[PDB]
């Protein structure tokens, strides 16, 4: 019967592509007598999909007693919820754990398991962890754990199976665990896991060492005199060799990988819909290890992501967050496009901030499609409450500003979700259209680890949160400079992939593998344009001296140590052509050789070198997002792009108008956004076409986003452009939305006349085109083709 | 001829009270041909005062080479700027340093001084500080530094004296240095200052010790066996008695005080206008030591404050900030009102955030008058540029989103400043009206120091930023529960002052002085109502066992250590009557004895006692601002208020409508604000009135604030209430502003009928009270009395 398939960027249900617009309704945390009303409110919001966990400890409250029908509590009626969601026309994404996070007791793991079998608990290097901590960590690969999970799955899997879309029910995907990260302990490298199955002679650590390295390799890599693998003790402090620390991290990722494989093999045998997972490891760059392991073991897993930015404070989704969002969507889509599964955000923050400003929510949600993710689930969409004994992180409450309250109230971001869902499910060709940046950023996994840890040994700081990702990060600068970027894994990426970009930015610390340094050399030599900062690498992956990149480039970068104490971090000024005293923070390194292009006083601190038809810019400083009237940071980006020949497909008159062109075959949708949120006006050019023509500019009165059609066609009729979002085109009626100003300009080919409702034509022109300006007193208006 | 006096809350100029509405125009950073136009823009904003620094290193670029007239650079023409400001009818606040901060090179200190005399530099405990750090720190009491400062003052003081308001010029105050804080090093207790003049035998530390304590005292306080003061070496680490660390902190404050007095003695000789200072120490609760010092040396200094919340990122002035602003305004006005000088914010952030949302700016600024500060200077008001060689923190730019840009453009918070300043200068009786809370918080200065350091030696955590001050702090919870509060210094406050409140909240750590413990006992014995959390003190100021408060209360509190590792900090649920599973964080202590009122499972963790004539609520947990549908943290505050009989003078139907009553002699103004910013509707009860009567609730559509008149009158005519701000009443014309909804209700007594302009009457009633509901299409409308 029913079919759930996938192609390109979408799931395909019974042979029709569908864009997922989902809300999370955790049935087990919402009164059963309210489920139907709340699903009707999701219908009203334009959602086609419902996401829910299934919690082990909820449905098996005592060992051996399973309740999926509401026999012991009406909120244990999984069966009834799945039947109701189906009757009401929803797809279901189901997430049966065992771990479900969810701010729920033990993340779904039963106390009766942990209390009876404390030997499964993960341990610290000096003994047990405390027991009153949230989500008690567990040693994944302990057989007693796995056996118990298997018994959970044996109960719940037959219910899932019966209700799969392929069997006449609603369920379209089953997810593995929940963002498995060692129970949110991977961030702290010596908190976990020292369980004896790991650390004993012949234990998992020793076996993993033996599978990955020769003993001699480890003697050289860790600078040790080992006579047997059993002599290489688990690390317990930052005084141990950095290579060994990196290995300990990757060992943990390996154990998570084995756990995920174990679950996958059970799910794959039982279910013929897509098997999914959310944010493996709670890392991003380290996904390289996940996708490689999937390929190695033929695991057909659909990896999904999430976007969370504010917890237990008001929302804070403004221009500051763009760097991080661009980075995360970038590295996500790099891997998922190569796996061939649809990009999807299974958790898109809609709760857990105390007050969610609708314009900030709009910015977050609406930037996901141009950044490659058109399939979006809002979490938590339906507010709830925690049954007694199942509280964890919020006490009784599970309604922290959800779009629909526990009482059925509608909060302001409900209407944001509704408007964007209508567009995403209805606008022809939008989901399939793709941003195609001219620029890439090169990410390097080991640095993610170091940032996670706050590692301090090196010449350069590991505060990549500050210099790359955050409110002043380089990535935020690139976004706000109107420089869209792909993100690539520097170890995995091919030369041909790199050379597909006009400019590659690489942030370097002291060390960089031989394989990556040599690759960058080849990139440049073959015509690539590099920007590298704030130093060149001096060491390889083993911390042994190695500098092929630097030697090829023919410059020299002074040695200087970056500072960590905020009071001691310098405030310095760098000048360049057309750039008088641009602020830079922290230690600045002289760059000798090549053509000097930036200066700290009379000292060169950035240089340009050409090699064949390629080039490199080497900066001895951290370039960050700062803005002002003078706006030198943005200007410097633009000067580097001009130096290396980078030309975007679009131009703007107002630098605060951020444009992301979503290109399809013969058409595009330009996402046009105002992240700063102050009123802005300007013109845009796309591939040489300047818009608007009759209006003085596109006006965006506040923070928000438009998806402007360029070349969207049906038959012989084309929307050459519009300054309003084309929400849908049904028969001969075009529905447009412009919630950011009171007028819109539309340019049409192939039609002689129109009738407008919800507004008045106040201006127009041509033979070439039917151009009209419509004043509309609301957000929505319709143009009927005659 | 002119006189500058002061009474109450206001400076009194030529016999008349004036409300200060200022902007900073740092003439030295603004092109001289724009000064006039910028000052005229300030007059359009309703500003009556201009603030500026005078920079030593700018007007003395070489030793002995002074320029105050533009003889060497047009922006050195201080004299010309003062004449201009005077011609244009501005008051001037002048701030001649020597330190001026200002994101300016060395904070104003000449390089030729530091380069010739490095012996004046502050030292670290291990060696010199680095030379390339911002604001090179200086040993204030080094005779070579003070000689140099004296020469600066011998040059600029005659200029300032000529231009004093008392001598026919515009200058109404001269400020001392700038927030002297040991050059932003006081926060790190072991970064500074180990200059030999401090640390040597017979040096400033040893002399301070001997002035403050006997040797016998120090043996007790430090648990030591010293036979000489020379054995008591300066601390360089936390492996010192905690009292000794507190004394090292206080000794630095004393050095700052000495520096201030040295400056003050020179100024007082020269100047007969108020001598002012901004935020001594960059601390708040430590102001006790500054006011005590003022008293002890008979210094007449006017202490002013500042409000800054976002740096080098977008503004973020939402509900999360209210706890800190209530705290800081509270402790400021506690001290300043005892001093008898006017409350004034000399720097009210209007720049240095990348984009300032006007609603967030309005919340920041408009909350100051109801929190006791009607005199406000907006910094930086006029955007500028730094002369070459004088950059520090921003490179070339000094225009980071100022209200007036470098090019004279207006940014969106200009209009917010204009509208507030027009109201503060025109609304009769507004500036003199006073908040009179029912509740106070008791602040304890040693705990401020421990929060600065992140001190780890105690049972309780010193993370007061988290538990008291910040986004989830207790003080934000108080503010958002509609509980205005005063903030009192526990050490200084009299019993009489305490007993004037209906409830006192005290956050306690392990130790609390015998004086303060005993004062708390007396307070409850004499009828006071105490709330104390999350423990009772077990030690006195010398860390010897001392538990007078506990002993009097007759409770016992479990001993448990609070956690610092975020992964290990507990999430727990506390219940009470009406309160099912309210979230708490971190360790929870049983409280045995008294009437149990709060429970962790079956364990009492909060008790209520009645002792002497008063009462005390003792909580073994940290109460924080979390919100949700259930809203249990606000509800718990409400329950405790009820328990102890605390009744505000107002009631409100919407708990997000925050109300601060400003009480006058025969009238009041109710500040009504929407800090969360989502649209809110509600009704207010106040002064026996219901507001509104006809209109369907007061609507605040977005973040912002109204000052609603109650009882404002001229002769027989009285505004009983209105739901718009009364900005001015001139002749028979009342001018109202409601920029937060499109309808307002007015209630007048003594007048039979009115004429409206700017709106239409859409409902009304009479008889002893004329009530009209006006629909207005703009923010302002007028009511003329007939
Ligand atoms: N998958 C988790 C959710 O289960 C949790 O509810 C959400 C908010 O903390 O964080 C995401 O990482
Ligand atoms: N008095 C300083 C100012 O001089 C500075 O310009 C402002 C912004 O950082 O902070 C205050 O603390």
């Amino acid at each position: 019967m029913g079919k759930v398939e996938f192609s390109g960027k979408r799931y395909v249900i019974d042979g029709e592509p569908v864009t997922i617009a989902g809300g999370t309704l955790q049935f087990f945390r919402v009164p059963a007598d309210a489920w139907k009303d709340r699903l009707l409110k999701m219908r009203e919001a334009g959602l086609n999909t419902v996401d829910t966990y299934v919690a082990w400890n909820w449905h098996e409250p005592e060992k051996g007693s399973f309740d999926f029908k509401g026999e012991t509590h009406p909120q244990r009626n999984l069966v009834g919820f799945l039947e109701l969601a189906d009757e009401l026309g929803f797809y279901v994404i189901i997430r049966p754990g065992p771990y479900i996070c969810g701010e729920w007791r033990n993340g779904g793991i039963p106390d009766w398991l942990i209390d009876e079998h404390p030997e499964i608990l993960a341990k610290g290097p000096n003994g047990p962890l405390p027991r009153d901590i949230y989500y008690p960590p567990i040693t994944y690969l302990h057989p007693t754990y796995l056996e118990a999970v298997g018994e959970w799955y044996n109960a719940v899997f037959p219910v899932i199976r019966k209700y799969l879309y392929t069997n006449g029910g609603p369920i379209i995907s089953v997810s593995i665990d929940d963002e498995p990260s060692y129970w949110e302990t991977i961030f702290q490298p010596f908190l976990t896991d020292y369980n004896e199955i790991i650390t004993k002679p012949g234990g998992l650590w020793e076996k993993w060492l033996e599978q990955n390295y020769t003993l001699e390799d480890l003697r050289r890599r860790y600078k040790g005199d080992f006579k047997d693998y059993s002599e290489i003790k688990v690390p317990t402090s930052f005084s141990e060799p950095l290579p060994k620390l990196i290995d300990w991290h990757h060992f943990k990722l390996w154990m998570i990988n084995e756990y995920v494989r174990w679950i996958y093999e059970r799910m794959a045998r039982e279910f013929d819909v897509p098997i999914s997972i959310l944010d493996p490891y709670l890392l991003q760059v380290a996904w390289r290890h996940f996708f490689t392991y999937m390929r190695e073991h033929n695991l057909k897993i659909h990896v999904w992501t999430e976007f969370w930015y504010s917890f237990y404070r008001s929302s804070d989704f403004k221009e500051d967050k763009l760097g991080h969002i661009y980075y995360k969507t970038g590295i996500y889509r790099y891997h998922v496009r190569k796996a061939g599964t649809p990009p999807l955000s299974i958790e898109t923050q809609s709760s857990l901030a105390h007050t969610i400003d609708p314009t900030e929510a709009e910015l977050l949600y609406s930037i996901l499609p141009p950044l490659g993710i058109p399939n979006i689930n809002y979490y938590l969409f339906v507010g709830g409450e925690n049954p007694e004994g199942y509280e964890s992180h919020n006490g009784i409450t599970w309604d922290v500003y959800s779009p629909v309250g526990l009482d059925g109230s509608e909060r302001p971001h409900f209407g944001v979700i509704k408007a964007l869902s209508e567009t995403m499910t209805s606008a022809e060709g939008l989901a399939d259209a793709e941003l195609r940046p001219k620029v890439a950023v090169g990410l390097y996994e080991p640095y993610e680890a170091l940032n996670l840890w706050g590692y301090e040994g090196l010449e350069e700081s590991t505060d990549l949160n500050e210099y790359l990702l955050g409110e002043r990060g380089l990535f935020t600068l690139l976004a706000m400079s109107n420089t869209p970027f792909d993100a690539v894994d520097l170890e995995d990426v091919t030369l041909d992939e790199l050379l597909s970009y006009d400019q590659l930015w690489v942030y370097s610390l002291d060390f960089m593998s031989r394989e990556v340094q040599d690759k960058l050399v080849e990139f440049v030599a073959r015509g690539g344009n590099l920007v590298i900062l704030p130093m060149l690498p001096r060491y390889d992956e083993n911390l042994e001296p190695y500098s092929s990149l630097k030697d090829f480039l023919g410059v020299e970068v002074e040695r200087e140590k970056a500072r960590r104490n905020p009071r001691l971090i310098q405030f310095l000024s760098v000048s360049a052509e057309g750039i008088d005293r641009m602020l830079v923070r922290n230690t600045v390194r002289g760059v000798r050789g090549g053509e000097p292009i930036a200066f700290l006083g009379e000292k060169p601190v950035g240089a340009f070198v050409r090699k064949g038809g390629g080039s490199a810019v080497v900066l001895g400083f951290r370039l960050q997002y700062y803005t002002s009237h003078h706006d030198l940071h943005r200007k410097f980006v633009w000067k580097l792009k001009e130096l290396q020949g980078v030309r975007e497909d679009f131009e703007v008159t107002n630098p605060d108008m951020i444009v992301l062109p979503m290109e399809g075959k013969g058409y595009a949708y330009l996402a046009v956004t105002n992240p700063r949120g102050h009123p802005i006006k300007g013109r845009i050019s796309y591939r040489g076409l300047e818009v608007p023509v009759l209006l003085d500019g596109i006006e965006l009165k506040r923070r928000g986003t438009l998806y402007l059609p360029f070349g969207v066609r049906k038959g012989d009729v084309e929307v050459a452009y519009a300054t309003a979002t084309l929400v849908m085109w049904e028969g001969d009626v075009l529905t447009f939305r412009n919630h950011l100003s009171g007028h819109s300009e539309i340019a049409l080919k192939g039609v002689e006349s129109v009738k407008v409702s919800g507004g008045k034509i106040v201006d127009g022109s041509d033979g070439e085109v039917l151009r009209i300006v419509i004043e509309h007193p609301g957000e929505y208006f319709e143009v009927e083709l005659l």
